[PDB]
């Protein structure tokens, strides 16, 4: 319920890089690194819960199916494969309850999300984390990352990430939970990585989105994709995330710290911002707007023979909807009958889920979290007719159930 | 640029996954009164909204997302790959209705190269002859309906409202058909599953031709009480009546409800417009357009846009899988095995066997694709970037601050 601040942070691969390598105390990477020092510490002291987590993917985990606002739900998060391998990292934990709170909020806020699990993060989270936060084997805090679409145009305004950062505020502070979280908006500066224009930079630009990002965020909404990378490089454009976490903060902040680096490709930058609280008691209440969040699944519970699959429903049922849904590729629905006990037993499914599956314990594994369709899957795959299922489900077999025509 | 009007039908299983009898016969000809009219009229494509269940959607699952490519193949959905022929996309119309829908704020989802699963192919082989392709293209608009939250229903009426004219703009004088696929009420799941309710479809149904922003106001509650859980997806008929006239013409209007699902239909004829549209169609593409006009005045710069990642897909799509250590490893390997086994024509081939870093850009290849091809090779960023300069990396290394390397 409690923002703290944000900040802002360059996510280029050089500093995975020169984190890996242990440059700390080499020449040119040293400065640098104390440029984030500032921010490390003031991760350490204030100790938030959580960082709200802004980046975008680079073509990584999100290529043939690219959305915009991309929330992640999931309970946990591991380094993507790049073509190199994995980093050396811990997995880092999310966290579902405020993922889902916050999905509410800004679907009843007329926001168009899409949720996703499973899948690691690649240099766009873990390059200025691994260097933010230490992590000898837990990392400090949880994470709600959401990751934007920002690579494939037409992408959203600019107006449009500053409005999902204002909601995203009241649907933080409204989480009625007594938590401190932190905000990142990460990406840019200046840099252009493609064609002949590769190599273009402008620090005269970077540090007046800087100042207007912090002392007049409203005076850059106009901003088209054009303009932003006109001035910033094509990937420089990509600052809008920065509109994103600063629309998440109070209209006036605290500018902690701001630092500038431009040793290669990318402007390395990293600003911190205190937040001040409210001013004014806001225009809907925090109770008000939990009211409006769930406003649509309201009574709901009083259907029974429902259980609606909902955020919370997907991560519990994660892994055995993951392990159901493989079954639309040939060797693994063949191996499903030739083998379960062998594709059981290189699963990460618990027993319990192996057993529901086992029994087909139909309306067992939808009590359980495992969405029909999934079923409808594995129906037709062991051969069972569809309707074998709906009998199940309802207590009846197939003969005295079909009656109802 | 004009739309000839919508139809609304059922997406159930099992229309297609027997079918292809004295009980279905009267519902089988309750389609044809819209396959008349996709016959007679043809459409050159059709804006077809369905919900993918759980197959081609889900570990990343997405509440609008639009098909931006070429061809769709049959999804298999565990029962194989159902023997249809891939039918033709509309990439053009498919980035211009995107960008009406963006300039609308409308945040929005693109894909390509996935298999539409019986949500799309079970019910259009069954409204379109299909004997060795299409009448039509299709620009599918899968909607993300079972994993809430989901968008309101005044959200689903409001991209269809923005969907028409975004349609209505486009420069070219084709004609446009309008699916909202889905329905009507059943439940499939839990022991409510076989939930039916006709006192309500029949009032659903008449509402929606008529009276349809009277449904503004439903809850997935009031929605799935009224109708059963899975049957809140008609949410997706209020979108395509969205995209509609104010007032239209109910040419047709089937129903029979076998097993589970409500077997509906409605055939709808567009009638003109209410009054002339607020903004000019002409004043719509200029907005359409105003993100990124102008961007052809920035040099050395290939913006990544749908017809550039349509170009694009098959070395993206290919040069993706770096990712993967085994793939990556043929390709290191034996690359020629990875070549022939591909489906790459011989000009992507020659890009990547050239390491022809350039040519990759101006081809289609996103920067983010060449990134991983350099760490494969063991060699890096710098040196994809002098190559793009044409320098050579020590003259390139000049124009930066400092001299670094990195993967
Ligand atoms: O070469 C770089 O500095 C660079 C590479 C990236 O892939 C990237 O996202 C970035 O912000 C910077
Ligand atoms: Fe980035
Ligand atoms: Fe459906």
């Amino acid at each position: 319920a409690k923002i703290i601040g944000g900040f802002a942070v360059s996510h280029t691969p050089t500093i995975a890089f020169a984190h890996d390598a242990n440059k700390y105390d080499d020449p040119v990477w040293a400065p640098i690194f104390q440029g984030f020092e500032p921010v490390k510490q003031w991760l350490a002291e204030q100790k938030p819960d959580v960082t709200f987590y802004v980046y975008n993917d680079h073509m990584t985990s999100f290529f043939e199916h690219y959305s915009h606002f991309a929330l992640g739900v999931g309970e946990e998060y591991s380094p993507a494969d790049e073509g190199g391998g994995q980093r050396d990292l811990p997995p880092i934990k999310g966290d579902p309850e405020l993922a889902k709170h916050i999905a509410e909020c800004l679907v009843a806020d007329e926001f168009d999300l899409a949720y996703w699990q499973g899948m690691g993060l690649d240099h766009g989270a873990f390059s200025p984390l691994s260097v933010l936060l230490p992590h000898e084997h837990g990392w400090p805090c949880r994470i709600v990352p959401l990751q934007c679409g920002v690579l494939q145009h037409p992408i959203p305004k600019a107006r449009r990430f500053w409005n999902f950062g204002r909601s995203l505020r009241r649907a933080i502070q409204s989480y009625p939970r007594d938590i401190k979280v932190a905000i990142a908006g990460t990406g840019g500066l200046s840099h252009q990585v493609h064609g002949e224009r590769a190599g273009f930079n402008n620090t005269e630009w970077d540090m007046e989105f800087m100042e207007r990002l912090a002392n007049d965020p409203e005076s850059l909404l106009g901003a088209t994709v054009t303009d932003l990378a006109k001035k910033g490089g094509w990937e420089g454009a990509e600052v809008v995330m920065w509109l994103l976490m600063r629309g998440a903060l109070s209209p006036e902040v605290k500018t902690l710290h701001q630092s500038y680096f431009l040793p290669s490709m990318t402007a390395i930058a990293t600003m911190l911002f205190e937040d001040q609280g409210d001013a004014a008691p806001p225009a809907e209440s925090d109770e008000a707007l939990r009211a409006r969040a769930k406003r649509e699944l309201a009574g709901v519970e009083e259907i029974e023979g429902t259980y609606p699959f909902t955020i919370d429903r997907a991560v519990k049922g994660f892994r055995i909807n993951h392990f159901l849904h493989r079954l639309i590729e040939p060797d693994f629905r063949k191996r499903f009958v030739e083998d379960p006990e062998g594709l059981f037993a290189e699963s990460d499914l618990t027993e319990e889920e192996k057993s529901l599956i086992r029994n087909r314990d139909w309306i067992g594994m939808i009590h359980y979290g495992v969405i029909f369709f999934m079923l409808e899957k594995m129906a037709a795959v062991l051969g069972i007719g569809n309707i074998d299922v709906y009998a199940a489900f309802r207590g009846l077999s197939v003969p005295e159930f079909q009656k109802t025509r």
